[PDB]
C-alpha cells in the first residue's frame, strides 16, 4: 500500500509510486527520474499513463520496454494541463532526465515535489520566482550539518588533474571508472576528454547512454574496449580482485590501473579536503574514492528552503525512524525562526 508522502491531495496523481499495484483513484502516475528505488515496479505490462521527462521516457521505452502508448513526455519550463490540472516540470540538477514537479491545485494551493535534487542558486530564477508554494515535498537525503562535500566542479578538477598526471608519467596506465545507475557521467566524460580517448563500456551501458540526449555522444563513447584507455565497469568490480581480473583481459596492453569510485558522502569528508585525498593502493592498482554528489548538501538545502519559504514541509527521505523524523523537524523550525517566515 502506497504511503501518504507519495500522494498529491486534490488530484488523481501519484509520484514515484509503481511498486504498490493499482493505486485506488490514480489517473496519472508521475516518474521524477530513472533510478531503481523510484521506478520499482514498472515493466512492458504497465497499462496506465506515465508522465515524465523526454529522457526518462527514452529509458522507459528502451530499457524497461514500457509501450509507447503509455509514455507521456513533457517539455521542461512549460505550463502543461494534465487531466485538468496545470503542472510544470523543472530541472532537478540530479541525474539526466531528473525533474521537480510544480502542481497548481484546483483549490488555489501550489505544491512543489523536488524528487531527488541538488539545490542550486540558479533555481531562484526559474518559474519558482513567480509565486508562492504552500507545500514542499523535499529530498532530505543529507539533512544534517555533518553532511559536507565540495562543488561538482572542484571534484571534476581533481579527477582530470589526477588522471592526466598519471597517464603522462606512464602512457601504459589504464583508467577505470565505476558505475551502477545513470548519473555522474561528467566523471568519466571529463577524464576521457583530457586523455584524448573515447570511453569504452559494455553493450548494456552503451545502450543506456544512448538514451540520454548528450550532445555529440557518438564522438565520446564506444563498445570497442581495445581502442579506449578509459573503461567503465560495474561499481561492484571496483576493488583489487576485480581490477586484477580486468587487467588480465587487456592482452598486456597495460601495466597499471588507476580507478575512480564516485560515492556520495563518506565520513572521510569530516576530516579531509578534496585536495588532500589519497588512494588505496596494492601493487600496480590504485583506487580513489571521490565525493561527487547529485544530492543537496545541508547548506545548499537550507538556502533553498529559506528562499522558498514554504508553509509546510513533507520529507521524502529518511522517513523510517522516529529519531530521523525528529531531527529533520528541528532543523525546519530553526530555519523558519532564523529567516522569519
Ligand atoms: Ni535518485
Amino acid at each position: 500500500t502506497c504511503p501518504f508522502y507519495k500522494k498529491i491531495p486534490g488530484t488523481g496523481f501519484t509520484v514515484d509510486a509503481f511498486q504498490y499495484g493499482v493505486v485506488e483513484g490514480c489517473t496519472a502516475y508521475f516518474l521524477t527520474h530513472f533510478h531503481s528505488d523510484h521506478y520499482a515496479g514498472l515493466s512492458k505490462h504497465f497499462t496506465f499513463p506515465v508522465y515524465c521527462s523526454e529522457i526518462t521516457g527514452n529509458l522507459l521505452k528502451n530499457k524497461l520496454h514500457v509501450q509507447e502508448q503509455y509514455i507521456h513526455p513533457l517539455p521542461l519550463d512549460t505550463e502543461c494541463i494534465v487531466n485538468g490540472v496545470k503542472v510544470v516540470l523543472l530541472d532537478a540538477n540530479h541525474c539526466p532526465g531528473a525533474v521537480m514537479i510544480l502542481f497548481y491545485l484546483p483549490n488555489g494551493t501550489v505544491i512543489l515535489h523536488t524528487g531527488d535534487f541538488r539545490a542550486d542558486p540558479s533555481m531562484e530564477r526559474s518559474l519558482l520566482a513567480d509565486q508562492k508554494v504552500h507545500m514542499l515535498y523535499l529530498d532530505t537525503t543529507y539533512c544534517s550539518p555533518e553532511y559536507t562535500f565540495p562543488s561538482q566542479q572542484e571534484v571534476i578538477r581533481f579527477a582530470i588533474n589526477t588522471a592526466f598526471e598519471a597517464v603522462t608519467l606512464n602512457p601504459h596506465a589504464l583508467v577505470v571508472c565505476g558505475t551502477y545507475s545513470i548519473g555522474k557521467e561528467k566523471v568519466f566524460l571529463a577524464i576521457a576528454d583530457v586523455l584524448g580517448s573515447k570511453v569504452g563500456m559494455s553493450q548494456e551501458k552503451y545502450k543506456t547512454l544512448q538514451c540520454l540526449n548528450i550532445p555529440e555522444i557518438n564522438s565520446l563513447i564506444t563498445t570497442d574496449m581495445c581502442s579506449s584507455l578509459v573503461h567503465l565497469l560495474p561499481m561492484m568490480q571496483i576493488n583489487f580482485k576485480g581490477l586484477q581480473s580486468h587487467l588480465k583481459k587487456c592482452g598486456g596492453k597495460y601495466n597499471q590501473i588507476l580507478a575512480f569510485r564516485p560515492t556520495g558522502w563518506t565520513h572521510s569528508n569530516k576530516f579531509t579536503r578534496i585536495a588532500d585525498v589519497i588512494p588505496q593502493t596494492k601493487g600496480n592498482i590504485s583506487i580513489y574514492g571521490i565525493p561527487y554528489s547529485e544530492h543537496s548538501s545541508y547548506l545548499e538545502m537550507k538556502r533553498f528552503v529559506q528562499w522558498l519559504k514554504p508553509q509546510k514541509i513533507i520529507p521524502t527521505v529518511n522517513v523510517g525512524t522516529w529519531k530521523s523524523r525528529s531531527t529533520m523537524e528541528k532543523y525546519f523550525r530553526e530555519w523558519k525562526l532564523e529567516a522569519g517566515y
